């Protein structure tokens, strides 16, 4: 099944953090990276001297169940994020989100698919449109139309 994963990081030097996260993604069992988007840049809110976020989307072929894939994205966040030596929330983070899983709709306590806010986030939708321009969401919404009708922040490549 094709899953779409969002990767986000404002950690350290973020290019190498996202490349590491990509490698770990491809190391997930029964799962294969099909395509990766360009890398995009999201500035922080505020005027404050804070690191920019690097955003990407990945198409991952997987024979795992969605909750299994979740286990693996949660593990990588821990193993590759600054949770142990810092905090869960901590301004600085590595985020791995399952945006889409096949045409599945999953509404459970530990997993909601499609990701609950992705239609509102340019930094998820634009990279996704780069690698899947003909995508249609499980509810029948066309990705191309959402991009013509919702207001997103300007989003430059990294
Ligand atoms: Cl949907």
């Amino acid at each position: 099944t094709v899953a779409y994963i969002a990767i986000g990081s404002n950690l350290a030097s973020p290019l190498e953090q996202v490349n590491a996260a990509l490698k770990a993604l491809g190391d997930i069992p029964e799962s294969h990276i099909l395509t990766v988007s360009s890398f995009y840049r999201t500035p922080p809110l505020g005027p404050q001297d804070q690191p920019d976020y690097l955003n990407a989307a990945v198409a991952l072929e997987t024979s795992l169940a969605p909750e299994e894939l979740l286990n693996h994205t949660q593990r990588i966040e821990l193993q590759q994020g600054r949770v142990r030596k810092a905090e869960r929330w901590g301004p600085a983070t590595l985020d791995l989100d399952i945006m889409l899983f096949g045409n599945e709709v999953i509404n459970t306590e530990r997993l909601t698919v499609p990701h609950y806010d992705m239609k509102n986030r340019g930094f998820m939708l634009w990279p996704l449109f780069e690698i899947a321009p003909e995508l249609v969401f499980p509810d029948g919404e066309m990705l191309r139309q959402i991009l013509h009708t919702r207001a997103f922040d300007k989003l430059n490549k990294w």
